[PDB]
């Protein structure tokens, strides 16, 4: 929660803040 998907919601691959929730498979990658 902060902005939107691919940011701090439905993540992608990064670290913690942008790797927070994710679809479920891979927040940090």
């Amino acid at each position: 929660r902060k902005c939107n998907f691919l940011c701090k919601l439905k993540e992608k691959l990064r670290t913690v803040i942008t790797s927070h929730i994710d679809k479920v498979l891979r927040p940090q990658g």
